[PDB]
């Protein structure tokens, strides 16, 4: 598949320029037909794995359709405006303006930084620019800037050729930012994300650094700032977070010590399930247990490295972004003993509960569906998997909403943080 997509998405590309019969030249600057790009922009499997490779495509014509593609596709919960596709002193520079909603997504003026706060009242620019290797980019970067805090930059690197630890890529390119500080400030950049693409299909890297002292933003390392939702990481917020960083890049370990009681430390694992291939032979109910089951060994044997020394609520969620033809019997199914099947692991790790998150396609309207299983150790009789969907309230808020009889979290908002400790309070 990451052969034939990696194809697939050429012909969709070149097949969104191309304007014109046999023999008759084609216009050099034309735009992309949106409608033949909305097929790639709006599907379920992934694409961000094998996409980054055209950014810096020879031809400056599909490069700016695969900008679009990228943007449009990453600002999936932002109300997008007009892309411009400007032209740099070498390289090109694609321009869109955008701005969020209200109920965005399940957990609710940004994705990635939510102590964004604006009143009723705001106007956001984004640059996307695509560089050939890091060495590129201190010359791009300036000038790039100038179509001129709360603007983004994301800058695109087809090669790290000459480069050897992420740490000697990391310094390098916080020269890169110290070197732009005062133009970056200029261009009111609030967040810029260097994001390298690959080939075999690995999904790619990201590194995003903020503010007036463009630090890195360590919590979001290796997902697209736009999409960070996916992390749902505002659930956290009663805890100081920190990154554990882990050689699986699909999965997001953080540390958190509840902020009012410093006894009361757990390990939230979120781990993500982006799907690029289904296999014919089996059953979609029978793919989700595999995966959940890799995704679990995986997660596992991180908390079984790192030091989880007086953890005690550790908790996991898992993350599936594609939509699937099963059903919620279905689905339910599929993690009926899905802990049971780790019960000495997560006896020894101290592991309490897991969350699951599916998107179902419904029957009839065609629509995307979102399940979530909460699966819950404690009382540790059994093990209750309670059901449920995500609706909008009365309020605006997104919701639990049971399958069967309600259960826990039967009508709570599903941006609600995890409780703490409170015992352990002064
Ligand atoms: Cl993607």
């Amino acid at each position: 598949s990451v052969k034939e997509r990696t194809e697939q998405i050429e012909h969709i590309l070149k097949s969104s320029v191309v304007k014109v019969a046999y023999g008759s030249s084609n216009p050099k600057r034309s735009e992309p037909d949106l409608n033949i790009l909305k097929d790639l922009i709006d599907s379920n499997y992934v694409v961000f794995d094998v996409l980054l490779q055209f950014l810096t495509h020879q031809d400056p014509v599909v490069t700016a359709a695969a900008a679009q593609v990228y943007i449009r596709r990453a600002y999936r919960a932002y109300t997008i405006g007009d892309i411009r596709v400007h032209e740099g002193v070498t390289v090109p520079i694609v321009e869109w303006k955008f701005q969020l909603p209200s109920a965005a997504f399940s957990t609710f003026v940004s994705v990635s930084d939510l102590s964004y706060v604006a009143n009723s009242q705001s106007l956001r620019e984004g640059i996307l620019m695509a560089v050939d290797h890091l060495d590129d980019v201190d010359e791009i970067l300036s000038q790039s800037l100038e179509v001129i805090l709360s603007n983004v930059a994301n800058v695109c690197v087809a090669s790290t050729e000459g480069f050897e630890s992420e740490e000697e890529i990391l310094v390098r390119l916080r020269e890169i930012l110290d070197l732009n500080k005062q133009e970056l400030i200029n261009a009111s950049i609030r967040r810029i994300t260097f994001m390298f693409g690959f080939k075999d299909g690995s999904y790619p890297k990201y590194y995003t650094f903020n503010g007036p002292n463009y630090n890195e933003n360590e919590t979001i390392r290796h997902i697209e700032p736009a999409l960070a939702f996916q992390l749902e990481l505002g659930r956290l917020s009663n805890f100081n977070i920190k990154p554990i960083f882990t050689d699986n890049r699909n999965i997001h370990v953080y540390e958190a010590v509840s902020k009012t009681s410093p006894l009361d430390k757990r390990f939230f694992t979120r781990g993500i399930i982006r799907t690029g291939h289904i296999r014919d032979d089996i059953s979609i109910q029978e793919y989700l247990t595999s995966e959940a089951n890799r995704l679990m060994s995986d997660i596992l044997d991180n908390l079984e490295v790192t030091d989880t020394s007086n953890s005690d609520l550790n908790h996991i969620f898992i993350n599936f972004i594609a939509v699937f033809d099963i059903s919620p019997e279905d689905v339910e199914a599929a993690f009926g003993g899905f802990l049971e099947r780790f019960g000495k692991r997560l006896l020894r790790l101290r592991v309490s509960s897991a969350e699951i998150r599916i998107i179902i396609k419904d029957p009839q309207t065609g629509a995307p569906v979102p399940l979530r299983a909460l699966i819950n150790n404690v009382s540790g009789y059994v093990i209750k998997t309670e059901m449920y969907t995500e609706v909008k309230n009365a309020k605006g808020e997104w919701v639990f909403k049971s399958l069967g009889k309600p259960g826990s979290m039967h009508l709570r908002p599903i941006a609600t943080p995890y409780p703490v400790k409170e015992w352990l309070q002064p």
